[PDB]
């Protein structure tokens, strides 16, 4: 079992980034939830970048570079 | 099993990025979800790159190379 | 099993992003999702860039490049 | 069994991304979902970039590469 | 069993980077969530960077290689 | 079992960051959470760096490296 | 890359089963393999079975099944 | 890099079963191999069996059986 | 990188079931291989079974089954 | 890396089950292997079984199950 | 690094089973190595079995049974 | 690192089960090494038993059962 959660540049409000992996007879209730914004300036903001997402890499020569000039 | 969850630059209000994997006899609830945004400005914003989603990279030679100018 | 949930630039309310993959005899409720948006400037804005899915790459030689000038 | 979700400059209100793969005597109840939008400027926007979407890519020489000026 | 929750430049407001693993006969009750913002000024901010989810690297010459200038 | 949680550059207001991983017949109860901004200047703000998460590197030769110049 | 070899029931004298896959300014002599025989009796025998040889096999319901009375 | 090797009811007399899987400026010398057989009786005997080479079954329901009376 | 040997019911005389994986500027000399077998009785058997050669067995369900009578 | 060498049921002169897997600027010599075998009974013998090598069984549900009557 | 050696009812004279995994400027010599067997009985045996060489179980459920009747 | 080795119901004479796994500037020397057998009885037998040969078993659940009636 693998679980790899990664958050960024993000802006919330509840409830995220959340794993149940094993649960019997269970039992669960969660509110309301509420994102309220005005004026605001520049917000959940991210640069440059490469997301690369494998289940194994092998034997990877010279491999997986990113360069930022 | 494999789970990645990789969230960038995005504004939310509730009930993001789960993973729920083994659940016997389960209940739940969830609640309203309210967004609202006025006057806003630069939200939600992501610079350039790429997304390589694989279940296995091999003998990659001299390869997922990016560069930024 | 592979589970892979990429996500940028984007904004929500609600009930986003999510895996369940194993569940027996469950039940569950969601409520209302509401998005409200006015006068916004610039939101949700992603800058350049490729997506590859695949499920396996293999002996990729002098490959997947990307560049930015 | 490969599941990969990629969601980019993109708006919403609810009930996205979902993946479900192994279910016995389930059961579920989701709600009304609105989207209200006055009056906005440069909302779910992109730049370039090409999809490739394979199961598997095999020997890819001197392949798979975006220029951009 | 893999559990990693990497969070960054992100602001919040409840019940976020949770992770339930081993759990029978439980019961629980979250309550509401408030995001309340006016005016801010450059809020959630990230830099440049790469991000590498996998289950396995393997063997990796010269690779994972990340420049800044 | 492996379980690790790393935050940076986040504001909250609460419940986060949590592991349940052994837990039979037990109930809890979670409050309500509010964040309340306003006027505030460059907050949750992160340089650069990139993320790397695995299961496992094995013989990584020359490899892991960042530059920042 | 994917290699596998499988030799059942075989009398050999020499160079058999071999796998060569990177060898860059590589070389090698092999000599001179002789068999002789003389007189045997029930010497490389095999009993029945089918051979499956595929690259994958997806969604196989009640299949793949050898009866033997 | 996938290698798999498996043999069965064999006689042999030398250099089998090899992998050589990198091998930068290297040299190799190998010398006469001799198999010599006389009046033998019942040798490199196999009973029944299949033999099934794939590089991914997947959902596999019910499948894969072989039954011996 | 994978590698797996197994050898059964096999009767040798040297060199066998060898993995070399990593090699710069290397050399070796292996010497004569005889073979001599006169008047034996059953030698190398090796009774039913089947060989199941894959990368990757996913949610294979009720499968892989083998029975003797 | 994964090397995994199993030998049953196998009679031997020399040289065999040998894992080379980093050697730079080596040199090495073997010698000369003799089998001699005569009047022998019952030599190198296997009962039943599968052989199943794989990379990585996952959610493998009633699975791999072999009976002996 | 993973290394696993597993030897059963096998006879042998000389040089078997060994690993060398890191060796720079290293040099070495074996010599000869003779086997001789006149008139025996019974060597070499092994009863049934299943050989299972996999890289990685994942969430096996009633799975890996072999049963000797 | 992690070598494993495990040897049963075998007869030898010399150079076995060995792990070389650092060793700059080295060098050795073997001898000769010689079996010799005559009239023997009932040498090299093992019983029933499976070999399961894996680098992580996860979340195993009623798994990995050998019954011997």
């Amino acid at each position: 079992g693998f679980f790899s959660f990664i958050g960024e540049a993000f802006q919330g409000a509840g409830d995220m980034w959340r794993a149940y992996t094993d649960m019997k007879e269970a039992g669960w209730k969660d509110g309301d939830k509420y994102f309220h914004a005005r004026g605001n300036y520049d917000a959940a903001q991210r640069g440059p970048g490469g997301v690369w997402a494998a289940e194994k890499i092998s034997d990877a020569r010279e491999s997986f570079q990113e360069f930022f000039g």
